[PDB]
């Protein structure tokens, strides 16, 4: 079997992407955000407290006749941003892009934090990471790619997101139309529970290409690309005005400027993010100072290579045996 969908950005600045998800019988439609930094799949729900929810689509289990309650389960998770949600679980049918998996564990929220509750757009996650970081207790459950991969033609997924514009994610094939020159792949590491990966290097704008070991994670659920001090203090020296700002969190840099591109290393190939990809407004509605779409991953513990990165390749999540990542330019 294979599945394919559109995935969309939220909104102008392409802050996340949301991507229609079918749950329960009849179908329940709601639009969640695909992070392959995570591994749960938890929806705003009819059990969500009333007061936290703020125009999302919620599920209603007992609206749906495939439902079932996983007896004892709950669930809760703390995000990297400092968000948060928690409650119970169902099983029940869910299907993306025309693939089905029966059974899967819908994690049911009656709590989330204010961030989820102030965006509208996000209907819940669906985690893509490995499912050792699967929080449902007392019984640890299974991603939705998890439980398809033994039915899918062959066992991978890929992210093919846009820049300011609708991309896909496909489930079970790699679409060769979809990307120009080969795919180079590299080793992955699932010791920490993520698609963990090493970069060979970086470059800035039409700069030498500085060979060094970069170990991160590939995440679509993180909005920005955030790297060593060094690596990003190097690509914001060439913005004239950049500054890192306390105040605001992070590089901010002035409106007027035009942004380097921003090369990354995968083995011996490189992909290049665009400038305007870097770009990320005003820091606050009118402002002149707009904000870096390249920040420092000091004290994150963890270099990501987040939307800013991934929008500029096709990424294959390839989830045989041993792992790997795949990277192509298009």
């Amino acid at each position: 079997s294979t599945g394919s969908a559109t995935t969309t950005p939220i909104d102008s600045l392409d802050d996340a992407y949301i991507t229609p998800v079918q749950i329960g019988t009849p179908a329940q439609t709601l639009n969640l955000d695909f992070d392959t930094g995570s591994s749960d799949l938890w929806v705003f729900s009819s059990e969500t407290t009333a007061s936290e929810v703020d125009g999302q689509t919620i599920y209603t289990p007992s609206k749906s006749t495939t439902a079932k309650l996983l007896s004892g389960a709950t669930w809760s998770i703390s995000y990297g941003d400092g968000s948060s949600s928690s409650g119970d679980v169902y099983t029940d049918t869910v299907s993306v892009g025309g693939l089905t998996v029966t059974g899967q564990a819908v994690e049911s929220a009656k709590k989330v934090s204010s961030s989820f509750t102030e965006d509208s757009t996000i209907d819940g996650l669906l985690g893509l990471a490995f499912s050792t970081l699967n929080t449902v207790s007392p019984t640890q459950q299974k991603t939705f790619f998890d439980n398809a991969k033994a039915s899918l033609d062959s066992p991978v997924f890929t992210a093919d997101l846009g820049y300011h514009a609708p991309g896909t994610y496909n489930f079970g094939f790699i679409d060769t139309t979809a990307y120009t020159g080969s795919i180079t792949y590299t080793a992955v590491s699932t010791k920490q529970g993520f698609w963990e990966w090493t970069s060979t290097g970086y470059a800035v704008g039409s700069g030498t290409f500085k060979s060094t070991s970069i170990d991160g994670i590939a995440d679509t659920g993180t909005t920005l690309l955030y790297l060593p001090a060094t690596v990003v203090s190097a690509y914001w020296a060439q913005v004239s005005g950049a500054k890192s700002s306390s105040s605001v969190g992070g590089y901010v840099f002035p409106c007027s400027a035009t942004l380097p591109s921003f090369t990354f290393g995968v083995g011996s190939a490189r992909i290049v993010i665009p400038g305007d990809y870097i770009d990320f407004g005003p820091i606050s509605t009118g402002s002149s100072s707009c904000f870096g779409g390249i920040q420092s991953s000091a004290g994150i513990g963890i270099n990501i290579f987040g939307d800013v990165a991934l929008k500029a390749a096709f990424v294959v999540f390839n989830g045989a045996t041993t792992p790997t990542l795949g990277f192509a330019s298009k």
